[PDB]
């Protein structure tokens, strides 16, 4: 029924059948990406035509294709051949990762490098990483992966504790060729193990932690209909899932009186990049575009009740396509639950003698993914007062290297001889705004200090100013914590009872953005990460801040090219792109496994309501 | 037996007797402050002499006194006559706030102002506020309070909805006379009511919230001994309470194997200032020093189980003195409980086939206080991984005024004719550091960007830099969100296994600091609020960033004066003073009662341990 329902296993099988029937999915073809297309703006067709977009890879080297099909009509709507050397390679296939270690195991240069280090090839694991775009001419038109070595002493050993520095290989996963084997010198392989489940390292386990029971006798306060339509404490929304972006929220609206008021049409993390700041040739090319190159949704974990999600949990099990077009279910990949959130409002009034206390609550929608050594949790929160918040949780095992004798300015020491290259975790939240409708605008709000003098004799006055961003060219903004800078998305045509445009204020954490030199390959490929906020005019084909094909793709697509159109964004259908991230210098406390570190943002109502919208919350 | 135990009702009664017998507690005398003194540096002094510090006010105008008494020996250690015109006035007595409304009620000027506005004096509540500034010469060393009027239509009515603008009066609480009544003009008194418990405003109460049951079948994981000594998941500390500072944490330490390692000797909010940015002569003097002038501990609320504190809660009922030396218990004034805090660490490793997930927990110690229209929650958190965090929760009813016809640049509109003056809530956390002992130092850490070139050909490198603050004259620092600036407190004499000085990193929220003009009275009296971080050499008499007698003091006292000593802080007994606060531009959503807003800071271990200290946490 709902045109925002999750993709079904049947729809995926249908896409596969349509492509096979069209002669677009023979045995040499692979599905590198498959996702349902969101409905276009304005009710076009009488009914909703379900469409899917697919990126088809060819394991023989032939040009890949981008195809859109209608599962309803069983037809190919469009099919275009992709010139990858220009517009970018398709996302890495899970099956291509295993090609690397296999190939390298039979390469003489690789074997000689390991022998020189007295390492048994059978114990050397290879982390196959995205290649990016650098100065290797031969890589032009080649689907490459770069492998870094780690030693695994036994089946359950954490190889991350044993990096093999000074060695890196480049592999053509299609032609099955080892293009280069670079050895800059033999580094001792860190000896200490990092097995956090080994009693030897954990010591006796604590027995002091008493149980905390969290339960809901009458069940959760939220309802799920149509498979993914949520309704909770005045909130309404649809929980979507995409193999690339992961959890995506649609039609976020709030019930205000006899009307459902829209706030955000679509919210997602459109991209996330993890750049490493170690100038060593062995890793200076290392940049993970987890969303764009790897597809975070593809690796979403199956969440365990009691371990990952505690309390009364409602799960969603999204389906994605495998490399052959077969539907694959990610069992319990999405957790949904509400949780108490302390005090909401409170006041003990002397004059009236009335004491008032109300508790807060938040709806939680999340999933967790694993990208090699790291694991990322994506959490969206909805609060009773109308606030919307996102939080990324980074944990797992830090990427390691050897720690050089003379010390390092770009690597920290975790254990004897064990290093941890400095890096960042930067996300891009794409917020297709719809504050009381699509006619929106963004204002940059800065606190304003005033000089002591006439009209401000005591020098206590301070104000604020709001600057409307009217054109895309003026909509690339930077954070300014010192002036309490925030951004307000309002609707100039919808006013509250005080005759003021209704709006929502975006509060950023104001963390450092991309640190790389502006001329670096990464600064260009991850241009979005160089600025805190971008505002574009909505367009069907502007989905990711890095464009559709990130893998081995130069700059040229994404936000910078969108912005150039310099479209009108003052009272129009707009999209806010917020960059936020973590800057890491790994501590010894982060080894052998790092505790969760968080970063995010939130939007709170700003004159959206006519008064507090939580006066109807009971005392219970 | 602990020297850090909470003051008993008996100790306060004993202080009362000692003072009375010494002839220091005559009919005209009042106790403006009474608190137990912390042990001096030096455990050599076997058997601690329980001493109390007392500020004795004289309602007759006679000079007040500062008296130290030994409850152990039942004697007066010392009694010094106070010169308020020089060192400042004593905290405001609750009985004094009352005299303001009573006096004005018989003043012809006040009655005429009300008559002109057709306001029945019996329905006009007067908010008694501190002088706020220092200027008016005529206030010749007079103990004064200012009064702002609010109309309360009926006993259970919220007067805050009906401010009487254009009117303000000054009163000498000791001579009991109205020195001035300023009427700058009639402003309509906002008509709408702000009664959040009135059905006509709340509408039908929601019935959609299902219960969330949080219980601990085997009880809490923390233990309380000696009445206030807490032990929880390796943490050890003493929870103290002062009528001025509220909850104070003592001897915060962490059990690292065989030894109990100190981190922070004493942690507290030493001061809290609420400056208003409305240039109107009616409020341009408005500045609350909740901690220094009002004493936040004095107005601590009794926390209701199931409303203010949910789950398995352990309470502490601190005792304070009233204006006459009688002990008054604040039943359930302090809440203590542990709570689940999501995922602590997680990693699904492909190579080892091991999936690992651990939950996090936090120990919570808090209290709530009410200052007129506002209510503040002070929360301290201890996490499993060794992180310490503080969080202030601001809620209650916003201070109101009339909303000027024609708008305003320093006041927002909450309802028809109802305004909310812009203002800030700025706290000062006093952290008497003790990282593995008292020999500490502070380093400012900034992220460092690097230029592409030799040694960084790909332009991907980035580093960090640390600068030791060696003298107090250079220990007045500003935040810098852009360079991810943090401050590390380390012990140059205690190193981790990597031969690195152990330490803790302070992460600030980087919110705007005091916005008032540098030449304003408030900028002088609350100089601490103009900079994010101060570092001083420990001194027994350097307790508050604003000095001991904040009320009506000319300014410069506190931090600016301490810092002026320019003492050595490089590897010494030091104290960190962190300024953090909220800047508020009240929204319609904040009326009639505002949702909790938060601000705080946290300290995370930085090479304090030899590896993660939570590897011994069980899976459960
Ligand atoms: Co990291
Ligand atoms: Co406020």
């Amino acid at each position: 029924a709902s045109p925002f329902r999750l993709a079904s296993a049947g729809e995926i099988s249908e896409v596969q059948g349509i492509l096979r029937t069209a002669g677009l999915l023979g045995p040499e073809k692979r599905i590198a990406y498959l996702g349902v297309l969101d409905p276009a703006r304005g009710a076009g067709s009488e009914a909703e035509d379900r469409r899917f977009r697919v990126f088809i890879h060819d394991v023989s080297g032939a040009r890949p294709q981008e195809v859109t099909v209608s599962v309803t009509n069983g037809t190919v709507i469009s099919a275009v051949e992709l010139d990858t050397a220009a517009t970018g390679e398709l996302p890495v296939l899970e099956e291509e990762f295993e090609v690397v270690e296999q190939l390298l195991a039979t390469d003489e240069r690789w074997l000689k490098a390991l022998a020189a280090r007295n390492l048994d090839v059978s114990k050397v694991r290879v982390a196959p990483l995205s290649a990016g775009v650098f100065e290797y001419a031969e890589e032009r038109g080649r689907r490459i992966l770069r492998g870094l070595a780690f030693v695994q002493d036994f089946p359950e050993d954490s190889a991350w504790a044993h990096p093999v520095d000074g060695l890196v290989a480049y592999v053509d996963v299609v032609s099955k060729e080892v293009t280069r084997v670079i050895d800059t010198g033999v580094f001792p392989v860190p000896a200490e193990h990092g097995n956090y489940t080994d009693p030897e390292l954990t010591g006796p386990l604590r027995t002091t932690q008493k149980p905390i029971s969290i339960t809901q006798p009458e069940g959760p306060s939220f309802t799920v209909t149509g498979g993914n339509h949520i309704e909770w404490e005045k909130w309404s929304l649809d929980v979507g899932f995409d193999v690339r972006e992961g959890v995506v929220l649609h039609n976020i609206a709030f019930r205000d009186g006899d009307r459902l008021r829209p706030i955000i049409n679509r919210a997602s993390i459109a991209e996330m990049v993890v750049p490493y700041g170690d100038p060593s040739p062995i890793r200076s090319w290392q940049n993970y575009f987890d969303t764009g190159e790897y597809l975070v949704g593809q690796y979403a974990n199956s969440l365990e009740l009691g371990c990952d999600c505690l309390g009364d949990i409602t799960y969603l099990s999204p389906v994605i396509s495998d490399a052959f077009g077969n539907p694959r279910e990610i069992r319990n990949g999405i957790c949904m639950h509400e949780e108490d959130w302390g005090i909401l409002a409170k006041h003990s009034d002397l004059w009236s003698g009335i004491n008032y206390t109300r508790r807060n609550r938040r709806m939680v929608i999340s999933f967790f993914t694993t990208i090699g050594n790291y694991d990322y949790g994506f959490y969206w929160y909805l609060y009773l007062d109308g606030t919307i918040e996102f939080e990324a949780k980074a944990t797992g095992v830090v990427f390691t290297s050897a720690f050089p004798e003379g010390g390092s300015d770009n690597i920290s020491q975790l254990a004897p001889g064990l290093g941890a290259p400095f890096h960042q975790h930067i996300f891009s939240a794409r917020l297709d705004m719809a504050i009381d409708g699509f006619t929106n605008r963004v204002e940059e709000e800065d606190v304003v200090r005033q000089t002591m003098g006439p009209g401000n004799e005591r020098g206590n006055a301070f104000s604020r100013k709001r600057t409307v961003l009217t054109r895309e060219s003026e909509a690339v903004r930077e954070a300014d914590a010192r002036t309490g800078r925030t951004w307000i998305i309002s609707n100039p045509e919808s006013k509250n009872r005080l005759n003021e445009p209704v709006g929502y204020k975006l509060h950023a954490h104001n963390q450092p953005t991309l640190l790389a030199d502006p001329g670096s390959s990464i600064a260009r490929r991850a241009a979005f990460a160089t600025k805190d906020l971008w505002v574009t005019r909505y367009a069907d084909d502007e989905r990711y801040p890095t464009g559709d094909f990130v893998n081995q793709h130069s700059g040229g697509a994404g936000l910078p090219s969108y912005i150039a159109q310099d479209r009108d964004i003052d009272g129009q259908d707009i999209v806010v792109w917020h960059t936020f991230g973590l800057t890491h210098f790994p501590r010894v406390e982060d080894w052998p496994i790092m505790p969760v570190d968080t970063v995010g943002f939130k939007l709170r109502p700003e004159g959206f309501f006519d008064r507090s919208p939580v006066l109807d919350v009971p005392a219970n």
